[PDB]
């Protein structure tokens, strides 16, 4: 969902490590 986090995100963009 956003750039910043853990690692990529499934539809676009990373997600955080939670």
């Amino acid at each position: 969902g956003l750039p910043i986090g853990w690692w990529i995100e499934r539809p676009s963009g990373w997600y955080f490590p939670i």
